[PDB]
DNA sequence: ATCGTCGGGGAAGTTTCTTCCTGAGTTGA
DNA sequence: TCAACTCAACTCGTTTCGAGTCCGACGAT
């Protein structure tokens, strides 16, 4: 079970998927945008322990956010369980910053429907910027990747 | 009641570990040591942390520039969910920046082990770099102070 | 009665040697310098200000947030021992903006050094910057002409 | 030589006149008085200095917040000319409380002052005031064990 | 004194300002 | 990590990493 984290004060946001290795049996169990605002480091523990997950994958930052504290948070709470926190280098922001359109609606538009079967259930009642691409982007890599 | 006190640091962390009798008040020092967090530094806060099964752990703040802060957070999220509590103390002498702070440090520490731990001379004799575990003790026995 | 009148400041200070005739009222203008105090300013006042060996020195009123009220007390404790009056002067130049001083003051300095001088040039080309000289020359001109009554 | 140490203040100037025998070490207490410079300073700065014609006077370095500057820069234009030695020295005590900064000056006091003036009759019927003429006589004092 | 505004290290000698020297961020390799 | 370079207050949640406060210097009356 494969857990993708969007980290940022801005709109953090989860995936959490399951995938057999090797054998592209890919399903979507959930897509959330929740919010870290509110006793944030009780609220990060909550979201991460509804469906108890065997890898998280987040973006690393520099200084640019407090986001950073989230991640090394994340680091120490999983460490000695059964868990592995991986950080990958950050794809996003390579050269122009306009980019996002492209990739995010034809990744989603492709392959989110074979996966959940509730496609539209959840794109007629979310509107985000940069939170569901960033999480969804970030899981799909590392799971083609794999 | 087993407390333990930390002064953060990548190259010198180190700690106190005190034993306060509760409902009589009577403190009475486990070990002070330090210790090193260079080559995967999680490996070694996890281990020094865990050693003596605390019940409270102290901490330092630091200001938002500096790598202390990163292993804050990474000992909030591992004793999260446990019967063990980081709370994060602001810093015992805040006054003098270099002069004062260290050296006060270390005389505080210097002349209030006596009633604590029984063996001065030999704690006092091995390190004479001691403006970590002065820190420590001092943040420890500054939490116990606020105590009553 | 030998006049020295000074315009105080560690950077640029400058005085004003004046002969005022004790029984004619007449007014008679020895010399204007520059000087720096900038290094080891206590020998540079006993070395600038025993140089003509004044009987009246006349300091400008500074206020206690300044090392000028440090270098007047020095004088004062200096010359207090014989034959050399201080007097402390209120700002001849005074009110309006800071700046309003410095223009009057060399105005009315570069306007009336004719008829003291005969050498208004050599003074303008040389120490291009007026606005100390001139104060040195006002302050001691308007004891001068306090002197009357 | 005549030594002539300063409190300064134009609350309460007190001052302290010694008479050293020169190569025998000899400390002799000529004189100690509390003054008043309330009216026209600068007469009774210099009445008050000229009284025993010294050979170096010790005043305390103060900060710019208060006269006893002016007074200091007075004194060192005053005896500038020549035959004086003035010199400002930093409080001697500068370490401790501020509180204690009394305790321990007068307590050097009260320790050394029956040894050198043999005529403590008056003076110990004099005055049961000290935290001025302790202040300068412990100047004074500081001066003399420098002196050698 | 008094209201508005600003900066926030320590020690010693060239002394009440200047000239240094600390010892911790912080920053690119 | 690490070695050169730059530069000095505290501090509380401000539902606990950054935006808030406090306390002595100047400037101009």
């Amino acid at each position: 079970i494969i857990c993708s984290v969007d980290i940022g004060i801005k709109n953090p946001a989860y995936a959490i998927f399951n995938y057999d290795n090797t054998s592209n049996t890919i399903k979507l169990i959930a897509i959330e945008k929740s919010d870290w605002t509110k006793n944030w480091e009780r609220s990060v523990a909550r979201d991460l322990t509804r469906y108890n997950p065997d890898v998280v994958i987040l973006e690393k930052q520099g200084f640019k956010s407090p986001n950073s504290k989230i991640i090394y948070f994340i680091k120490g709470f999983f460490y000695n369980s059964n868990t592995k926190v991986i950080v990958r280098n950050p794809t996003f922001k390579g050269g122009s910053y306009r980019n996002r359109k492209k990739q995010s609606i034809d990744v989603f538009i492709q392959k989110i429907s074979e996966y959940t079967d509730y496609k539209n259930d959840i794109l007629n009642k979310y509107t985000k910027l940069d939170d569901i691409a960033n999480s969804f982007n970030l899981g799909l890599s590392y799971m083609e990747s794999l």
